[PDB]
């Protein structure tokens, strides 16, 4: 059920349909806070041919917002590419398709560096067996847990 990219059983158009971002972590704090760029609330993802779109919302003073990526499969293995306040790589940690979806990301801006986790999933909401799992891998990748944030329990522009 646990289908990794260190797997390569990645069955990448199972991730197609509506998300929820319910967990976000990173070692720049700030990005994640209100008013940083990171503080995204998936809604869609669209799987294309070696592509995925995201449709986000994000929340600029007080004002929802709602805007689309498209990141583009690189080279390497499982990694993809997209531009945002920056340059962008992520790879997708771990999912069982129909529940949750993490994914990694590092992101380059200005020389600067800074690493972004989320927890997607297909309910507003997820059990504490995978957040806690998930907060496990973002201690795993040196995100301490004062940099993870549960959006669950915040406006994440649902309404």
């Amino acid at each position: 059920e646990e289908a990794s990219f260190e797997r390569g059983n990645l069955d990448v158009d199972k991730l197609n349909g509506d998300w929820f971002s319910i967990v976000v972590a990173s070692d720049k704090r700030e990005k994640i806070e209100e008013n940083g760029s990171m503080r995204v609330f998936v809604q869609h993802i669209d799987v294309l041919e070696n592509s995925l779109g995201f449709t986000f919302r994000i929340k600029e003073n007080g004002v929802c917002t709602e805007f689309s990526l498209v990141a583009d499969k690189t080279a390497k293995d499982g990694e993809y590419f997209v531009e945002y306040d920056g340059e962008n790589t992520f790879t997708i940690l771990k999912t069982d398709y129909d529940n949750y979806v993490m994914f990694h990301l590092v992101n380059v801006n200005n020389g600067e560096t800074f690493q972004l986790m989320e927890l997607y999933g297909r309910t507003k909401d997820l059990s504490s067996d995978i957040k806690e799992k998930f907060a496990k891998l973002c201690v795993a990748h040196g995100i301490t847990r004062d940099n993870i944030i549960d959006l669950t329990k915040t406006d994440r522009c649902l309404q």
